[PDB]
């Protein structure tokens, strides 16, 4: 488990960005812009290659096989805050990388991107998710109320978030 | 049945759908421009490529042979309505398919894209597909008179419409 | 009546078409793209200024009033039909002008442009509307359901059409 | 009276130096800016973007009163995020109220959304009081959110569904 | 009277004169084999065309200024040396004996400084006429053609006739 | 007649551009692009990229089953008010005096006529090869003008027939 | 082995070789009127001039695709229907009784297919047997110019010598 | 020496031309515009690439190594003069090519170019260039004080010139 | 003479140093391109506006009367030097303005913009301007032969300097 | 021996990677830029832009050894100030020296420049040393000039003159 590293994201990811966020039964977005398509995804790319407002980080093991995904969305470098969410590759989920992957990423976005407050949405359908990152420090401040159309209707989610401050004691 | 998926359209498919235009003695169109050379589809294709009035998946088996498309066109999100369509390729028809992809077109138009309501055409003189359509919960609401110039003259389509509310109890 | 012309659209007439939009209450389009700014609309004009998928005609009286506007739309030249609209400023509507815009557009259609087919949207709850263009020669092909959301909820329209051969052969 | 003859409309690129002059940090299609020249390229590059909706709010003799923004327009779950801001020399005087309800019937009458969502400073429980009186309730409290006045406060997520506003009185 | 009419060539100036003129025919019209009904989609056109020699046009005056119509050659092909021509008088100058002259202007241009073989045009059959007019002007009929045009509600016949270089030049 | 039937007409691509290019080969006229002269196929490239999206010519080009390269099916002069459009054939030298002129005249006007919805196809050809006036004659084409030193062609100037057929006539034979 | 030979329009592949062919006649080339030396001028010019017809060139090659030389229309007036004519054979190709049939293609060209009505070239006074090869092919002298062009250092008189489209489709 | 060519310079050359400039220690100017990059030096060529106040030409062998450049600037077409520069690549020094390629630069001028004056700086402290110069028809018309800066101090050189007349009369 | 003053060209003067091209039968040029309408000279005006190689000064008197044109052009930042001309008005000719007018050149080319050398073309067969020009301090350097084509021949120019180390001392 | 073999070419295009990773605040004709991009586009607007210039230093094996800069360059006043850096990876090779030279000919013997100076943090007396060992002057010591380490420092100014320079053995 302590064989896992962020890699920041390139050009020869999308292949693994599409592959994810394929079988997954929800609209899927690149700086908030919808796609389905690899080239869709592609000329989404190219078009917000230097816009810093999301950030994504490939995570690999020792042999360096693609293992998952960390996004940051809504960045916003005044409040110094951003919308956390993650994906495991099918075949590795359920085998204890979603801790590690979500402490990695809470201290790359606490020390090396010196953000104030991480946050993310939990649907409140999937309660095991939600203690998960509840055992991992956050908290809720949000009960988000038909927030997102889901599976053919709409769905609260639980706002969850952790301070720097507290990581960092 | 089962073993069909539905996959986004790709610069790749060009060729696929063109080639499906020939076993259809009739114009098509790409966002609502015609177009007969396959260089004529690609521009248009690398045009509208982000336009979100219009989506289509190619439909393949298991064995990735290319079984048909499925297209939804004229998509509004005021009135969250689109008009949908099917090709199923000649070697592929009378197996039983259409409905199947029928569903699952219905299933992406109101479990993600989140729409109201979803209508075809269907030539008068085809009752068979009308009856097919019927079968799926579509209803006609229209007998449209010499709406289409088809082999040669002016024909009557029926327009026939399923709705969000209907589809999902 | 006699004294309401048509005429072809211009950059000029766009603020006109702007202030049509003031009160009526739902979304706009110019070749299918929304707006609800002037500069929106003066931007879209310029680029789809060649483009035939939709014609739109002015009314003018003798004085060059502006009496409302004649909107064709979703042309196409294979199979010859198009949506057809109509627009009247608020301050000539109930003057009786409706019948004479409706039929200068279908002499226009099918005259000119030679579509084969003209049809129209009309609300189920606007029955007058339905009626007066019953009596211009259009008929019922389809009630769309829940078509449009309208103001606050979906509602049904009337799909209405008439043929370039009954208005041509009509006394 | 007064209330009756204020009016909608869509923001155009002459009222750009009124928007500038309400911020005496900016943002513009998420975009940040501060200097006038730089509103004025971003409003270029984003005049057909539909994500965010602005109306400017005048008067019968056409002073400019304030500003209502629908923003983080989303037309798959359909919702979008509400911002009202009222020049300083026309607050106290009872607008508010019919401007918020002018938005929602813009967004649940003709956007056709299902959630309005609003941000409000924990520490200004006038708004607070306000937006609950139009039919807003609180889903957040959400901690240590904004930067504001050299410190992070506390601030209000509120929200208010079509069906909700349509139907109030029936 | 007549040899007081001059035609010059037209200037960005004359195309508002041009857009009444045809506007009022009920016809659709075409600038360069482009087609066109908005006044701004003819302003387009001509900044365009500007230079294209396969069209040219001279607008017709009298001393006083009076603007009497419009001499139109189109389809020039400097290779086998043929033009299309046209001739459109205001309907407040048409019977005043103005179009021999035009006419023989239009054919004196065409063969003395363009060099051009041939000249043609078409000629309603319901217009018979004009047919006169353009016999007795030197054009004879080499054509009839079938339903060419959709003009006014209904396909129609024209007569296409000509007139060679060599024929104009030997009167 | 087991050739004929097996020839189909395809939509012209970028790549069939040295075959129009060939076609022009022996033909010793001008030949044009949406109505601009070209002789290189430099200069046809060009012009192919500049109308890839207009719609006033149309062009198909004809090959059997083995994908040789047979000929060109042309619509030039198309106009959607009016209907009507030019329409020419070239067949390669090699495959001439086996039939296809005939087929493909046939194919070209059913494209014309029930896709298109167009109402009228006219030709114009030499007086001076009445063996093709008899082929359009058969095909349905009726003479409508008889053009006088119409075109310079190979040295002076020659009539040519204007020959056109009507959409209801080519519809409703059998009807 | 005369009747083997091919004209072809010019492409851009041939550049190269109309480079090094005017190279090395040591002469100021010009292409479309505009002058040039370097390669990438002649490029250049060639994409600016792609669509002109004021000038037309022909790469003449045997039927193993040797390059044999270049048929050149210029100054090329589409009212008084003349051009400018000239013909450069590769020095390795020269006096192999190439030019009499190249002469006769470019005519038959300019004279059966463009529809010209006079052709003309300049030749240099101290290429008498040039004179003397292009009488023998119609061409008959009509001017003697004085001190026309500076070539190879000094100003050299030439004949100027035309032929006519009624005297060649009449031999 | 025989084997010696001008050709006009292209593109490809230009890394050619950097490289001459490498043991040169001056400032390097393409049309009076200083440059020591090969990327500004790249975007100046495409800049001036139609511009005829300078000329270039590369000199090859018969095996295309690259010998050298002959520069021509300043070009006046009224006066007919222009400033000459050669430059012998350094391994290619001391060979006695110099002289030739001299002669090829004055025939360029006088033969093809036309021009009547061609005029060159050569520095005083070197008086076997000086000498060179003299050998092959210059004559000194200014001694220039301090005229340059060039490797920490002002020089004085000498203007050297040719006519066009004398050149061509030459024995 | 004390009371002329120099201001730097503008847009208004091009009209005034068009006309003093007439009473000259010569070619003129603007930044080394040369030109005969106004309207040439209004264009390469305008593209040439910040180029430093060339400077001019409009002379006027006390009345604003228009006396002459200085110009220095081949203006070199590297070796430090340029040339110099003047042109007086016909009617302001023969009043003893050259030599004041030569000195204000001189000293803003080294006292202002720091240059090492400034040099001038004058015709051999105008000794008149020669012997004015030696009085200022120029020497010739050169005696250029058949240079330019003035008048209808060839003719020869001497060529005069001075440098910045006589003048200011 | 190893000095002798450095090499100076002017700046390519090619080159400005390795710029951007020598600052591991950057300018570029004195406007500012953080990322690879930002560098790209100011080097297409400044490409024939003569106030400053720029030499790449390399080895026989063409490795990448650093710097020379000259900016602010005035060719009225005739002067300009000099900066060089050295790679970390080749840094304690005495280098320095041979390249200040290598920019002091350049400046003095092409340019024609009359001054050239210098800002030397007065807290790196070894550089101060050098600098004067190759004929610098202190003519300035500038208070709390360059915030550096999160603090302002006092910074030295150092020139010498071309015909010091030129004439220094004579
Ligand atoms: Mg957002
Ligand atoms: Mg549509
Ligand atoms: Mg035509
Ligand atoms: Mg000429
Ligand atoms: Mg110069």
């Amino acid at each position: 488990n302590s064989q896992l590293t962020l890699r920041a994201l390139e050009r020869g990811d999308l292949r693994f960005i599409h592959n994810l966020n394929n079988n997954r039964n929800i609209m899927s977005y690149w700086f908030e812009e919808p796609y389905e398509s690899f080239d869709e995804l592609e000329e989404l790319y190219n078009k917000h290659i230097h816009d810093n407002a999301e950030r994504r980080f490939v995570v690999e093991d020792a042999q360096k096989n693609l293992i998952g995904l960390v996004e940051l969305i809504e960045i916003n470098y005044i409040h110094r805050s951003a919308e956390f969410q993650i994906i495991i590759a099918p075949e590795h989920q359920g085998k204890g990388f979603a801790r590690t992957l979500i402490n990695r990423a809470l201290d790359y976005s606490f020390t090396i991107l010196n953000l104030h407050k991480i946050y993310l949405h939990v649907a409140v359908e999937n309660p095991k998710a939600v203690h998960l990152y509840e055992e991992c420090g956050f908290v809720e401040e949000g009960h988000l109320v038909e927030e997102f159309f889901i599976n053919g209707r709409y769905q609260d989610v639980k706002r969850m978030y952790i301070l720097q401050s507290k990581y960092l004691n």
